[PDB]
């Protein structure tokens, strides 16, 4: 194998204490940079919470709830009398009433500022059955998934883009659908991507790979049963499709990004990337995109490979750095194979340290990589902004975020300094499709929003202080090493696969 390639295979499942200890010093921000990252992260997160004055509103609740000292339900019943007294139009009537004589409709809305259904459930199922089950699951899937979808068709989504593109946001469009099971399914996904490239290209109109929209694709949509697909069949069947779409994105000069999926396909996607990058028809073109997952132990080794690849094939690569979306499934997979170890980290803070270390690796080679830092975590953003150094220029890097999750945070980021933003561009990942293609994406978003470890989850918990929410991962890791006795131990509730 190649020297860069061999090192990747060597790190597939390396001990977690080993991996974390190596990344730790590459991820440590120097004390001056670290404090500036702290301030900016604190500001971003504070404005995200006290947006509708959610923080200070809870303060006046706790204050009057102290002085008067009654139930939380008692406080809500007080607001209801207060609101109905404020609805008395004449003051002299209201006050004389307060002293002479002395409805709960909006107590619901007031409660938010402060088991019998289980009977209905067991009851409803018996008479209704697997039809009721399959309908309700579909129903909640559409209802929860609306917020994550840009449009049902490529044309409806291109239209939805202008509002934010006029403010300096970019877009990457994703035609939903993945893990093709039949040659037909893969063929159809091939069609909907070509149709999308045309639409997004006519829309782009020469704006170019950096400043115009682009497209994101999944190899697993392009080949039947990609899960266990063999090497020779993938190159004969998938690669010509990957080539074709990429040629097409070049003619329109739009970025085309290869999404990263489950970790046992990292090898094969590198093989496809390696061949794509030496097509003569793509020589001198820099529009090829590739996601790397910082939660994998071999991400730093992939970066060394990609850096060498960009040199050998004489192009600048567009590399989306992400943490990763399949962590639950990666762990359950590794636990069932009883394999040597895990390919991903087992403590969330380890992934953050991985991400910070990989970001520095990417920022050091602007001639060979255009970094695209995908994240919704205020501290992560703040740290990359500091790590990228003074004297920003547009093509140095960009941020990325998911439709439905990133806009509140990046609206402090993309925009003019005069209007109080950071003047850094953000590309919004924009899914496109109907109900029939939303399931796997939605589930991954439910796993993301619902985890106690996720930034977007903890920012909502106004009982968690901002200083803990934006705390520094290197320091977190070193605080554990000192309490536990050694740097980088696996998560306690997650033993090694064979145990
Ligand atoms: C625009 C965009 C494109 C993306 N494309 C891809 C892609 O092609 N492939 C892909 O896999 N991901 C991709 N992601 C990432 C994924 O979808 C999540 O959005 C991302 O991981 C969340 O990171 P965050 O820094 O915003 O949140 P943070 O909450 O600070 O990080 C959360 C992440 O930490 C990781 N994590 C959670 N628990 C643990 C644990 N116990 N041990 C170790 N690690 C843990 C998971 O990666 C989790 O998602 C993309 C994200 C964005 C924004
Ligand atoms: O991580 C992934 O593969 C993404 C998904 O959830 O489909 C693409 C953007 C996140």
């Amino acid at each position: 194998q190649s020297v860069s390639r061999a090192a990747i295979t060597a790190a597939y499942r390396r001990p977690e204490t080993e991996a974390v200890s190596m990344l730790l010093e590459q991820a440590r921000l120097p004390q001056p940079v670290a404090e500036q990252a702290h301030k900016l992260a604190y500001q971003l997160a504070d404005k995200l919470r006290n947006q509708k004055n959610a923080s200070g509103r809870a303060g006046m609740v706790q204050g009057l709830l102290q002085e008067f000292s009654l139930s939380s339900q008692e406080g809500v019943a007080l607001m209801c009398l207060a609101e109905a007294l404020l609805r008395i139009p004449d003051k002299a009537t209201r006050d004389a009433l307060i002293r002479d004589k002395i409805l709960f409709v909006n107590a619901a809305t007031w409660g938010l500022l402060f088991a019998s259904l289980s009977r209905s459930l067991n009851r409803i199922i018996g008479k209704s059955g697997e039809p009721l089950i399959r309908k309700g699951v579909d129903m909640a899937m559409r209802l929860m998934g609306e917020q994550f979808v840009t449009g049902e068709t490529i044309a409806e989504a291109l239209a939805n883009a202008r509002k934010l593109e006029e403010k300096g946001f970019r877009y990457s469009y994703d035609m939903l659908g993945e893990a093709a099971l039949t040659a037909a399914d893969a063929q159809a996904y091939m069609v909907s991507y070509q149709q999308a490239i045309h639409a997004i290209g006519k829309a782009s109109n020469g704006r170019g790979i950096y400043e115009g929209p682009g497209i994101s694709i999944k190899l697993s949509a392009l080949h039947p049963r990609y899960s266990r697909a063999q090497y020779d069949r993938v190159m004969e069947e998938l690669y010509p499709r990957l080539k074709s779409l990429t040629l097409l994105a070049r003619q329109y000069d739009i970025g085309i990004n290869i999404d990263a999926e489950e970790s046992d396909r990292l090898e094969i996607s590198l093989d496809l990337l390696e061949k794509l990058c030496f097509e003569p028809e793509l020589a001198g073109w820099n529009g090829i995109g590739f996601v790397i997952q910082a939660y994998q132990k071999r991400c730093p080794l992939v970066i060394d490979y990609l850096i060498d690849l960009a040199t050998r094939s004489r192009r600048r690569l567009m590399i989306r750095l992400v943490k990763g979306a399949y962590w639950d499934s990666e762990i359950k997979r590794a636990q069932m194979d009883g394999l040597e170890g895990y390919p991903v980290y087992t403590r969330k803070v380890y992934t953050d340290v991985s991400y910070l270390a990989c970001a520095k690796k990417l920022l050091a080679v602007p001639n060979l990589i255009y970094p695209q830092f995908a994240t919704h975590n205020a501290h992560t953003l703040a740290a990359i902004y500091q790590l990228a150094g003074q004297n920003y220029y547009p093509g140095q890097y960009e941020f990325q975020c998911l439709h439905g999750m990133g806009e509140p945070l990046y609206e402090q980021v993309t925009g003019k300094v005069a209007d109080g933003k950071l003047n850094r561009p953000c590309r919004i990942y924009a899914p496109v499709g109907t109900h029939e293609t939303l399931l796997a994406y939605l589930v991954r978003r439910l796993l993301e929003n619902g985890a106690n470890t996720s930034f977007v989850n903890r920012i909502a918990d106004t009982s968690l202080p901002l200083d803990e929410l934006v705390a520094d991962p290197v320091t977190a890791v070193e605080k554990l090493a000192q309490q536990e006795g050694q740097t980088g131990l696996p998560h306690p509730k997650i033993p090694l696969p064979r145990d």
